């Protein structure tokens, strides 16, 4: 059919068929007269396994030949989605299976709807793991992920009366196809017990112990025949644990929980033991097998020339003490030795500066289930601040205040302190946030020590995120500049000799129409939903949080509405306004905003006079399968978090590469993207960070805008007064509350100059060719913004590898 | 190799490598240079299960059309042991993969000791419903085995100290490859709630679900093509179940604990919550699929035409009520046809008369639990006695015996009699069995219903029994009078026109000194002991019960001892007496028997005196894998219940295929062996079961055995005082109390005629020709024992289908 997607030869598309029927018959006992759509889905998933066998042993065996630097990237969230079209596109088996199931009289895309997301992760910090992969594997690195198989991953979200109801992810039901176990790798992980001195050092003794399985998945990279591994841990108990007899195996259960479900909060830390144990499950389980592969190559002086370790955040931030543990416990080295190891392997990348988010684990249950690791902290810690003292002598605040203790009504370890201590780089995601963490957060440990602190600004895979999920744009791209964009995405610079070309216009603006009527049908088939596909698509998909002001784009929709209200007759450019998201299950403001979200829904929706002039739609269950759809759809991304608080944001990057233009502030990688793709080609408004601080200084009082704004005082008092909830007039109060007293992101701050700036995108959009042209500028200059960018920068900045885009042999 | 191995030709040999290398590369994902033996375990498995594939779709279609009769067995228990070589067997391929493995330079024999048993039952009652599913299939009949399939198994038994220990069995850890699981075929099952009664009959609401989630395993019958099923159910918890969010997503886990264990008493009743639920979740899983199947074929006129439920025990009963439930509330059949159509239906196997195994429900537990069905269990309780009271006007004590409600301190459900009411078959295991339920226990039923009681008695596959764990045997066997008999065993009587054949004499006793040499060196390789192969070898091999009277062996095992002790230099038939099972883990007096032999073996084992004229072994952790090696090496075979107290037996069995001579009570089947070989060719002793009613009668006092029997009371003396316990000299009390004041089985009472008889074999077992043309005569008359021979029986008359043995296409 389309180029990008690869040749469908006579003899490849005769042999997929009859492994595809061999599959069928053999792995899963079905005729082709009982057979169902699920059952032929996981035949051509069998089908495309077997294509990656091949290149998996052989990848594995010529690492282990060459013995490369391995890099192992921990994380406590992968949020991989669907397999089956990835694999296909990175192996160019696209088309050679489109037409080996067609010949079967079966539709492949109907096929690929049946595959559940793996739904490993909460949002942006799982994906950027995700992509992270998909890019180590295309530059030829010998790069491990290592996680948790969560038996339940992110939570199913419905809607029941316009409030969230939360379901639990079955994802492994029917079977997970592209997972091998390897029950025979199994390692024993040690809980609680208690510390002994011996004549030759410290002894931990009376553990619990419970076995971590791995599972391993195959991670293809872009059709150079390399394919790296995923090792997710699973818990199991030990056959003698707990040993009446039927209540002993019943317990099994307590130690099978470390790996029964992911926490589901984004951009917020819960302190439970629970979590805890799954943060020391996947660090201890991990270092062994990384041991064990550095001595299967004694002299660990040469352990950071053969491995480096990534830490995703703080999640998995006991890799510190562990291979402290390790080093001095097990393997006798004396402290100083063992500790420039740890430095030289070990690399921080934080996500975060918003309090409410970063790690303070009370010392108190540190205490009871890790108590070496308690005490090997207290060292650290010790050592460290020794240094501090005899670099700024008497300053007893800065002793405070750079202390990996913190002291108060409850002792806990700052766990970001700890990882900067601990590391020999230091990175935030984005240019301002790293920015931010030198001048703020991390102020006192960057003038000790200057040269840990790095950036790496975050980017997407244009596998995924362009050829999966917009071929029609990647092919008429293709057919101007080639296909060598799609593995070195700067190319699209090319594009800009096109600006002025009346064809590519037409094209592009033809690829964004059809993919608008493709996802108008998804949402009156799999939703009974009636959309307009000529009004303006207005979407911001993201986690439901107060930082990400889904409250200010309501606001912004109220007002519409209001203007409509009170001038019926007068033309508005029309808009479909899209907001999904899922909430914390314990996050109350949160969930408030959802039901804020439908509320508007049910009036602006219903009301005649509107007409299909403005709809309002909560897209139900966002997660990766969604996102893969409603991108590509979308005119307008709204990017909209107060200055200073979106770290980088990567859902941004994914639309810039779709074809919307962007609505938002200078936060995050937001910046970044205006400045490559020119400040006139980007709808920017609001606050900076330094008039953030600004305000802050003098304070922020909300009743001012209210009384100078009459528009934001009608949205207000119609909140207040139930006109979006009649038979609960006091809904919204907390909202209202909130807004008017205790606005940590303020919304009112920015309304103003965010609903003059709508107003230019909606002038902009009543010019089809301006519109399309800034569009073409955008796309553009996307190529900063692939995680192959990103990963070329760890590799040399961080890692001290070189990456490589030659092809290992077929 | 050997004849009945089947062809080894270079096509089939050819073909098995290949795909032995593709599984391993593709399904295994392992090369050759780090593929350990369980990994070639695997490639082999995957390599045999894929020649079942093609016989499996066939036959389940070929039912599909024909639209048999179809029978359903239902067991809490299927002890099915290892899959490999069985399958290997009936499909004729155990030559030719020997031959390819051999070629890839593998002992297949090495690949087999890495499959796991599956152990999902007890004992005899497990295997036994094993042994029926590979006679059905063999018989070619429409049949299903539906269960449960537990996570944990029947425990591995250790001993430390000479005390057992349990380990779980983890028999999932490493996969099974021989199950398909089905979760397209999911099915809910209710439990608690209560009933509401409306207009139109009742109604159970407000209940709790679980799912329960088939999974499938194929059934071989010999060499036919027949492939059969076994549907085992899991227990999954819906997704919004208990849907803070956390535990919720936690606590799925108090549902899924239904199928997580087997528990693990035989021939006793244990009355609790858990195992309740697992009986009702078999049961209306189960029902569902046979109606469901039976629809798919409106008038439940013919459903006893084309379904038949066989209930094995009491333990799957709630089918009868269920039955109803499902005809009454939902179909809406008035009460009397529904009832006639479950009574033609269900069929009853009583497997025991011990008044400990009988299972008798708390009301309380019903009510709450299961509260229609307690409703009609009512209802079947008021109709069956109003039809007793009119059979037997004015006798109120049979009114009160009879009824399936026992009242009492707590009021209890009768399930042995809710089984008779509702079942037009009800059948015992041996003959002597059946006339026991007949005169005493279920007396009162049959004077009532006299045509419904049968018998059954018991047999054993001769595949797994003999041609699987004694090649040796079978081949000596089919060489003389051909392969017909392994599915026709009746045909070994032909073998007695060779019991004074010089050749044949010869090769049956070379057969089982093989087979003790080989048992020997497993011996000293897996446990580190020293035995000698020219010893009789007496063994006793069943679980651990005051019944099977491993305590009567025991005292005979220190009479020799004491005897030698007593005259060491007088000549005595060297015995290597070896006892090996398992206890349940809350039975005190069965661990403590554990405890006394080990102890018994800690004495005799090292007295230099003794040398190697005896040597007491307990075989470790007793099995079907175990029990196919012992067997075979076996001389003696000890079935030592008494009278009465053993329904039918089926170890005896297996020992009389494999030529080992029985000593033996008149109890059970041991009756029917001794009466198809000749009384003269088994050594009988003891009480018979009119002798053991006579002492009852009079009163077992076993102060008068110790007071006339000095050798007994020496045995007694060195009990009580601390010879088998020189540390803990009052270790062996309880045994020795129970003995004099509370034996319920009447050790003494045996112990005089069992010592003599023992004698009587020590005499025969001197004189090698005549002992093997003993063993000649037991081998040629143990035809009647197949379950082949059984299942006929069933099928004629209680199923009312006949059995096949025609082939079905290839
Ligand atoms: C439990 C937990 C889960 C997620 C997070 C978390 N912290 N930052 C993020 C997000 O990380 C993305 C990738 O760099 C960023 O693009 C985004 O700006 C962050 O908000 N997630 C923090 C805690
Ligand atoms: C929980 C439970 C488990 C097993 C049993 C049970 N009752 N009889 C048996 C045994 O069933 C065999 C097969 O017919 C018989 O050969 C044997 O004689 C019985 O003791 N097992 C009873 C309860
Ligand atoms: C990219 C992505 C995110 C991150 O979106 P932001 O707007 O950067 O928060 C979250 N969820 C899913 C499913 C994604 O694909
Ligand atoms: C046959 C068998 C039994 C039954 O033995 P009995 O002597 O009849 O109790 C028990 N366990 C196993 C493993 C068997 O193979």
């Amino acid at each position: 059919q389309i180029s990008v997607r690869g040749l469908a030869g006579v003899e490849n598309v005769t042999e997929l068929k009859k492994n595809f029927n061999r599959h069928l018959h053999f792995t899963l006992v079905k005729d082709r007269n009982v057979a169902t759509p699920r059952d032929y889905y996981f035949a051509l998933a069998h089908t495309v396994r077997d294509h990656l066998v091949g290149r998996w042993i052989r990848t594995q065996q010529h690492y282990y030949e060459k013995d490369p630097k391995r890099i192992y990237y921990l994380s406590l969230e992968f949020y991989m989605g669907r397999t089956l079209q990835n694999t296909m596109v990175n192996l160019a088996l696209e088309n050679a299976c489109d037409e080996a199931t067609y010949q079967l009289g079966l539709d492949m895309e109907e096929l690929e709807e049946i595959e559940e997301d793996a739904g490993l992760g909460n949002g942006g910090l799982g994906r950027l793991a995700a992509c992270f992969l998909d890019s180590m594997a295309t530059l030829g690195l010998a790069a491990y992920g290592y996680g948790i198989r969560y038996e339940f991953g992110i939570f199913n979200q419905k809607i029941c009366g316009g409030w969230q109801m939360e379901e639990a992810d079955d994802w492994l039901r029917y079977g997970n196809p592209w997972e091998k176990a390897r029950p025979e790798f199994t390692l024993p992980v040690h809980f609680y017990g208690r510390v002994e001195h011996t004549s030759q050092g410290a002894k931990w003794v009376d553990t619990q112990v419970v076995l971590a399985m791995p599972y391993d998945t195959p991670v293809p990279g872009y059709r150079n025949n390399v394919v790296n591994t995923m090792r997710l841990w699973s818990a199991k108990a030990p056959n003698d644990f707990n040993l009446g007899y039927i209540q002993a195996v019943l317990d099994r259960n307590l130690a099978e929980n470390i790996s029964r479900v992911l926490y589901p909060n984004d951009n917020f830390f819960e302190g439970k033991e629970l979590r805890l144990k799954q943060e020391y499950f996947v660090v201890a389980a991990t270092l062994q097998d990384i041991i064990r592969r550095f001595k299967s190559s004694t002299n660990f002086d040469a352990f950071p020339d053969k491995v480096a370790i990534q830490l995703n955040d703080t999640h998995p931030s006991l890799a510190i003490p562990e291979l402290m543990r390790v080093l001095v416990d097990l393997e006798r080295l004396d402290w100083d030795k063992a500790w420039e190891v740890t430095v030289k392997t070990c690399a921080y990348t934080n996500h975060t500066v918003l309090p409410e988010a970063l790690e303070r684990w009370p010392v108190h249950l540190l205490e009871t289930l890790l108590p070496r690791h308690l005490q090997i902290i207290y060292e650290i810690n010790q050592r460290f601040l020794n240094r501090v003292a005899a670099a700024f002598p008497g300053d007893v605040d800065r002793l405070r205040r750079m202390s990996l203790v913190e002291e108060g009504a409850v002792k806990r370890i700052n766990m970001a302190h700890l990882c900067i201590a601990g590391s020999h780089a230091v990175n935030g995601v984005a240019r301002i946030h790293s920015e931010i963490l030198k001048k703020t957060i991390f102020k006192d440990f960057y003038e000790l020590e200057p040269h840990k602190f790095q950036n790496k600004t975050n980017g997407i895979t244009p596998r995924r995120w362009l050829v999966l999920c917009n071929p029609g744009l990647a092919e008429i791209i293709a057919e101007r500049i080639g296909e060598e964009y799609i593995s070195d995405l700067d190319q699209l610079r090319k594009l800009l000799s096109y600006v002025d070309d009346e064809a590519f216009i037409r094209d592009v603006a033809k690829v964004k129409q059809e993919n608008k009527l493709k996802f108008a049908a998804y949402l009156e088939r799999e939703y009974k939903v009636h959309i307009n596909p000529n009004s303006l698509f207005d979407v911001q998909v993201k986690r439901i949080h107060e930082y990400k002001r889904q409250l200010l784009n309501c606001l912004h929709v109220i007002t519409l509405y209001n203007r409509i209200k009170k001038e019926p007759n007068k033309f508005v450019v029309p808009r479909t306004v899209m907001i999904g998201g899922k909430a914390a299950p314990g996050y109350h403001m949160a969930k408030m905003i959802i039901k804020l979200i439908t509320a508007i829904g049910d009036v602006v929706n219903h009301d005649p006079v509107v007409g299909d002039r403005l709809r309002v739609i909560f897209l139900e269950n966002y997660r990766v399968s969604l996102a893969e759809k409603v991108i590509p759809a979308a005119d307008l991304s709204e990017q909209i978090s107060t200055a200073g608080t979106e770290a980088s944001g990567t859902g941004n990057m994914k639309f810039m590469l779709n074809g919307a233009l962007t609505i938002g502030t200078m936060d995050g990688a937001n910046v970044e993207m205006a400045e490559e793709a020119g400040e006139e080609n980007f709808f920017i408004f609001g606050m900076r960070v330094e008039d953030v601080d600004r305000l802050d200084q003098r304070g922020y009082n909300a009743q001012e805008y209210y009384d100078r704004i009459p528009e934001l005082r009608q949205i207000i008092e119609q909140l207040s007064s139930g006109f979006f909830s009649p038979k609960q007039p006091d809904l919204f109060k907390d909202i209202v509350n909130m807004l008017m007293h205790h606005d940590r992101f303020k919304v009112f701050a920015d309304y103003e100059e965010y609903v003059k700036c709508q107003e230019r995108v909606s002038a902009l959009y009543k010019n089809p060719r301006e519109w399309t042209r800034m569009v073409i500028r955008n796309i553009a200059t996307s190529g900063k913004f692939s995680s192959d960018r990103t990963i070329a920068q760890y590799a040399r900045e961080i890692w001290g590898v070189e990456p490589s885009r030659q092809r290992l042999p077929a």
